[PDB]
């Protein structure tokens, strides 16, 4: 399928144990995609002071459309030293590995795969 229904666990930034996906735009987008597929991906909601607590490059989920079965359609955009790789809508949050942190909520998304 071109799209996959996912429910992403929303994590508090101070709980996150593994604060990024790797060391290059290409690696983080690769790893984020693999973790999304394996159900091992969390979401951190971006606010003042969140991003400096996480590791660059960042992977964002961004709204790609204006929501089948409650799932907002999103795509991946990566960011390194203020340059973004991809073009999309509003940020729903930053992706990180999920290694057993207790979520505060779930974000239903339809991921363009």
């Amino acid at each position: 399928k071109t799209h996959v229904q996912l429910s992403l666990p929303v994590l508090q930034v101070r709980d996150v144990l593994v604060r990024g996906f790797g060391d290059s735009v290409e690696e983080v987008l690769s790893e984020a995609r693999q973790h999304l597929k394996d159900g091992t991906c969390g979401l951190v909601e971006v606010e003042k002071g969140v991003l400096p607590q996480l590791e660059q490059p960042y992977v964002f989920i961004k709204r790609s459309d204006a929501a089948p079965h409650g799932h907002v359609m999103v795509e991946l955009v990566a960011e390194l030293e203020g340059i973004q790789y991809g073009r999309s809508g509003e940020t729903l949050g930053v992706l990180v590995p999920h290694v057993g942190e207790i979520p505060v909520a779930y974000r239903k998304v339809l991921l363009r795969k």
